[PDB]
C-alpha cells in the first residue's frame, strides 16, 4: 500500500544497494576520462605545466585542477577537476562531456569558420566521446608492479617498433612514451630514468627510426581535440602535429639573436633600458604601444610600466629574445621581438632547426599611419635576418589564424603558410620565410 | 629539494586542498539535481510512461536507466541514481547533466525535421544552455521540516495570485502551482493528490473563464524545454508549448469500442478474424505477410514472427482500445488498418481530446494494386464520423518523417495541427474535424 513508491522489503534493498556499489567505479571511470580529455587538452594547445594549482580557461567555462604529479610525458597526475563561475567560487565538477563540450567550443572558435572542424557533417568530440562509453576500459598499470618488470615491459616495446620504411613516426609517442607515463603515474618508476633506459634501447637499433628519434628535437604525435582538420564520424579522425621530444637535449651553444639592419625606408635598433631611475623612453615607448587597444588585442601585453622595464631587461639579458625600435623615414612606428625558436615556445611546435629565428611585430603609430607598410617591413626583417646569420635555415612567425590581414601581410612577403598550430591562448598560422 | 614532480606537502598544503573538497560532495548533488530536472522534462515532454520502479528508456545513442523512487503526479519523479547502460544492460557511466542534455539534443535534433528551427545552423542546442546555466544560483530547495498547513498556505496564496482573466500565458498553471506541488511531493511535505485537491477548490471558488477551463480540459498546457521542432537555446532556451494531462480532470468515462465504419464505392472495409483452431487463420497470417514487407516495416516496426501477430490481433479484437481491420478496393485484400479510442491510447496525454474522438494507423500492403491513398483516407475518416454520432474528430499520428502519409492525410481533409512528443517519435498530429 504505497502508491507513489514500490513496497519494500528486505530483499528490494539487497538487489539496489547491489547496484549502488559499482557506482563508486563507475565515478572512478568518469574521473579517468576526464583526465585523459585534459591531458590532450594540455598537449594539443601546448599548455605548460608544473606541479600545483592549475588554472584554465576552455571555451565558455574556468577549470582548475591540482597538478599532484608533473609527467615528463604528460601523463599528469591530477586532483579534483573543478568548474569556476567568474568570481572563483566551484559550480561543478568537471565530468567527461562537460570538458568535451568545453573543449570542442574552444577548438571550433581557435580554428577558422572555413576550417574542416567547422564543416556542417564534421561532427564534434561531444559525439565522439558519447558515442565512446560503452567501449572496454584498458587494464590498470599493477600496482604492485616492480621496476625491473616495467624495463622488461618497456624494452619489448620498443623492439617491437616497425623500426622499419613506411611505419608511422608517432608510434614512439602513442607507444612506449604512453607506457612510460602510465608507470610514472603509478609511481612504479621515475619517468626520466625509463626515459634514459628508452634512449639506449634505440641506440642498440641503428635503424633509420631509432636514429631519427634519438636527434630531431619534436616528436610526432596525434591530435584528438585541436586542429582544423579534424572530424568525429562520430569516431575521431585524429590529424598530426608536434611535441617536445624529451630525448633530446636542453640548452645548445645557439647564440642570442643577431641585430639586422633593415635595408629601404626601415632602421631597427635594440631597446635600450636603463639601470637608473625610470628605465628610459623605450621602455615608456612599449609600454605606451603596448596598453593601447589595438596592440593589446593581439599581444594582451597591457602591463605597468615597471613590469614592462624588467621583461624588457630580462629579454636584453638573456640569449632567448632581442627586442626593438623599428623606425620608418625617420618616425618610431613598430616594436619587433626577435627570438631564437630553440629557447622558445615554438620550439614545442615544429622541427626546428637549431639557428630558427622568430619575429613578433606590433605596429604603434598605425593611428596616423601605414598601408601596404606591413608587407614591406616583414620582407625586410626576413631577409635581414637571413643575411645577418648566414646559418639560419628560416625566419618564422605564428600569428593567430583570426589576425587574417597579419597573416596577408606574411605571405605577401614571402612567408609561406606551413602548418596551423596550438597554443595556449590562440591557433597560429605558422609563417615560414625560408631561406634558398 | 626532494619533490620535482610534485609540491613539498606540510599540514597547511593538506588543509587547503581538503577544505576545497568537502564543497565537492555538495557539487555532486548539484549535478545530481540537475540530471533530474532534465529528465522529468524528456519524461514529459515525449509522454514516456512512468510508474514505481525501474524506468529504462533510450535516448538518443545511450540507454538510460533509473530507480522511480517516487512516482510524482505532477511528475517532478525522484529517482535513484541514473545509469547509462550498454547493450547487455551493463551500466558503463552516471548520467551527469551534460551528459543527458547531449542525448536529449541528439534524440530531439533527430525527431524533428531537417527544416525546423531546432535543427538550424543558427540554432544552439540544449547542450549550450546547459554548459551557459551551471554558474546560475541555485534555486532554493524546499525547507525539510515546512508544515502540510504551510504548504497550503503557500500554494492557495500562490492559485490565488495567478492573473486569471487579463493577459492570458496558460501554461502558467503548470508552470507555477503544479511545480510546487511536485516540490512538496517530492519533498514529504504533503500528499499531491491531496494537494491537487485543494487547488481544485481554490478554481472553483473565482469560475472565471481561466478556472473553468483547467478544471474541465484533460490536458494542460505547459512549456518544452527539450523536445519541440521550434525550439531555439540563444544560450537560454526559448521555450515551446505543448500539451500534458490534466490531473485535476477525471474522465473515465463510458467510451464505447470503436465502431465498425462502413466504406461504401469501390471499398470494403471488416473486422480481422483470429482463428482459434491451428495457425490462427487466414486473416493472421495475411497481417504477419504484409507487416513483414520491408516497406511496411520501415515505418510501423512491427515484422514479428507470426505467432506473436496472432496474439497481439486476438488482444486487440478482445479489448476497447483498438480495433483491427482489413481493407478491400473493388475485390482484393489490399490494406489492414487500426481504428482505435483516442482516450485508451498514449494519445490522451497530447491534446484536449474529446472522449469519443477515434484515430487511424494504417498500412497499405497491395501497394500499387497509385494515388488512391488519400481517397482511402477521407472515406475511413467519414464512415467513422457516420458510425459514431458523438465522435468530434478522426486523428492519426504518423512520424514527422513520414512526410508521403502526412501529405496523404492532407489532401484527405486533415490538417497537421501540430508537432507532438511521443516515446519513440514526434509525430505531426492530423485532425479531420466534424466540424
Ligand atoms: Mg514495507
Ligand atoms: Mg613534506
Amino acid at each position: 500500500h504505497h502508491s507513489s513508491g514500490v513496497d519494500l522489503g528486505t530483499e528490494n534493498l539487497y538487489f539496489q544497494s547491489n547496484a549502488m556499489a559499482g557506482d563508486v567505479e563507475l565515478a572512478d571511470r568518469a574521473r579517468r576520462r576526464a583526465c585523459r580529455l585534459l591531458r590532450r587538452w594540455l598537449a594539443e594547445t601546448h599548455t605548460p605545466v608544473e606541479p600545483g594549482p592549475l588554472s584554465l580557461r576552455i571555451g565558455p567555462v574556468r577549470v582548475s585542477a591540482e597538478v599532484a604529479y608533473r609527467s615528463p610525458t604528460g601523463a599528469h597526475g591530477f586532483g579534483p577537476i573543478r568548474v569556476l563561475d567568474a568570481e572563483g567560487v566551484p559550480v561543478a565538477l568537471a565530468d567527461p562531456v562537460l570538458l568535451a563540450a568545453a573543449c570542442s567550443a574552444d577548438s571550433r572558435s581557435r580554428s577558422l569558420p572555413s576550417a574542416p572542424i567547422n564543416a556542417p557533417d564534421a561532427g564534434t568530440a561531444v559525439d565522439w566521446v558519447l558515442s565512446s562509453l560503452a567501449d572496454d576500459e584498458d587494464d590498470e598499470v599493477p600496482a604492485g608492479m616492480t621496476a625491473e618488470e616495467a624495463v622488461r615491459l618497456l624494452s619489448r616495446q620498443v623492439d617491437d617498433l616497425p623500426r622499419s620504411p613506411g611505419a608511422d613516426p608517432w608510434s614512439l609517442v602513442a607507444g612506449p612514451f604512453a607506457a612510460i607515463g602510465r608507470f610514472g603515474r603509478a609511481g612504479i618508476a621515475d619517468e626520466c630514468w625509463l626515459l634514459e633506459v628508452l634512449a639506449g634501447r634505440l641506440r642498440a637499433v641503428d635503424d633509420d627510426l631509432s636514429r631519427s628519434w634519438l636527434s630531431s628535437p619534436t616528436l610526432a604525435d596525434r591530435a584528438v581535440l585541436v586542429g582544423e582538420g579534424l572530424r568525429y564520424r562520430p569516431d575521431v579522425r585524429p590529424v598530426p602535429f608536434d611535441v617536445p621530444n624529451p630525448l633530446h637535449e636542453g640548452k645548445s651553444d645557439v647564440p642570442p639573436p643577431p641585430v639586422p639592419v633593415l635595408g629601404g625606408p626601415w632602421s631597427l635598433r635594440p631597446v635600450e633600458v636603463a639601470v637608473h631611475g625610470d628605465g628610459g623612453p623605450d621602455v615608456a615607448l612599449v609600454h605606451r604601444w603596448m596598453n593601447t587597444p589595438h596592440v593589446a588585442h593581439h599581444w594582451n601585453q597591457a602591463w605597468p610600466l615597471e613590469r614592462w622595464r624588467e621583461e624588457l631587461a630580462h629579454q636584453l639579458g638573456g640569449e632567448h629574445s632581442l627586442p626593438c625600435v623599428v623606425g620608418h623615414e625617420g618616425r618610431e612606428v613598430a616594436y619587433l621581438e626577435l627570438y631564437r625558436v630553440t629557447r622558445d615556445k615554438l620550439a614545442g611546435c615544429y622541427p626546428y632547426g637549431p639557428h630558427d629565428l622568430g619575429v613578433h611585430i606590433a605596429i604603434g603609430e598605425r593611428e596616423v599611419l601605414g598601408r601596404g607598410f606591413g608587407s614591406s617591413l616583414l620582407r625586410a626583417v626576413a631577409g635581414a635576418l637571413l643575411d645577418a646569420d648566414p646559418r639560419c635555415a628560416r625566419v618564422v612567425a605564428e600569428p593567430n589564424v583570426h589576425n587574417e590581414a597579419s597573416v596577408r601581410a606574411f605571405a605577401k612577403a614571402g612567408f609561406v603558410r606551413e602548418r596551423e598550430i596550438g597554443l595556449p591562448a590562440k591557433n597560429s598560422a605558422l609563417m615560414v620565410f625560408s631561406r634558398v
